[PDB]
């Protein structure tokens, strides 16, 4: 995350981290089920451990952690890798999270945000582009969706309904690391961070987001199919 700044402890407990072994941060993840995730797609590599309840990127011990493994991995169908559409895939996890203030499910909802909405990003991805530098601690950063036109506009013939822009502010933006974790609007999750430009925080080269609330009947069908 660029120009974010430390979440406070315990805010986003639906924050999750997906690692690769011994504890790499590979991609972020959101705990959207007491059993499931939702991830990018293109986080394809197998993962060795998912980590909720925890603040530090480090492996350091908090007293919320709840670690888990991922016994399906399931990417949306019309998802088609290296394609950036449906940019989306439920993780379910081996066993269902306990309850804690640390962690907690978040609900999708099926109503679109608006051009203009006020969203939050978060993530343990680089705090600088095109330097890479992970910061210690989980980052929080505020983003603003724009209209599907400004978004066309800015990646022209590369735009789909499966995703929205957000994020106006040249020198604030998602980043590489950041992948796969939470776009919150108004308590709900609508997006996923998918991709965008490179560097990132380009001036006029918003972030590109998974559109969450296309898939509510896909997510809902999914996990009761994998019950
Ligand atoms: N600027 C952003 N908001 C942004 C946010 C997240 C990511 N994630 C990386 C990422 N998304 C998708 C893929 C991918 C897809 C298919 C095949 C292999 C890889 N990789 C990238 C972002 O911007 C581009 C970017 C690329 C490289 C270095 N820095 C920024
Ligand atoms: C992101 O935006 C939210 C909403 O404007 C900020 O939260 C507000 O913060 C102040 C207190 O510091 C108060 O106006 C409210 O109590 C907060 N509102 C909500 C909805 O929580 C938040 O600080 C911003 N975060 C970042 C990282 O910029
Ligand atoms: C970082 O973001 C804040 C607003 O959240 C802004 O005031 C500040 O100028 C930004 N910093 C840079 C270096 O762009
Ligand atoms: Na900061």
């Amino acid at each position: 995350i660029i120009n974010g700044s430390d979440c406070d402890m315990h805010t986003q407990p639906w924050q999750a981290a997906l690692l690769l072994r011994p504890n790499q941060l590979y991609c972020g993840a959101v705990l959207v089920h007491p059993q499931w995730l939702l991830t990018a797609a293109h986080c394809r590599k197998k993962v060795f451990r998912v980590r909720l309840g925890h603040y530090s990127l480090s492996p350091v011990y908090e007293s919320g952690q709840q670690m888990f493994q991922g016994v399906k991995s399931i990417p949306h169908p019309g998802y088609s890798h290296p394609g950036h559409s449906n940019d989306l895939m439920l993780i379910k996890l081996n066993r269902r999270i306990r309850p804690t203030k640390d962690v907690r499910p978040i609900n999708v909802s099926s109503h679109c945000p608006s051009a203009g909405t006020k969203c939050l990003v978060s993530g343990w991805g680089t705090t600088k582009s095109p330097q890479v530098h992970f910061p210690k601690v989980l980052q929080c950063l505020n983003i603003s969706v724009l209209s599907q036109k400004r978004c066309e506009d800015a990646y022209p013939r590369q735009i789909d309904d499966t995703m929205f822009c957000a994020g106006d502010k040249a020198g604030r933006d998602s980043c590489q690391g950041d992948s796969g974790g939470p776009v919150v609007c108004n308590g709900s999750l609508q997006g996923l961070v998918s991709w965008g430009d490179y560097p990132c925080a380009r001036p006029n080269r918003p972030g590109v987001y998974t559109n969450l609330c296309k898939f509510t009947k896909w997510i809902q069908e999914t996990i009761q199919a994998n019950s």
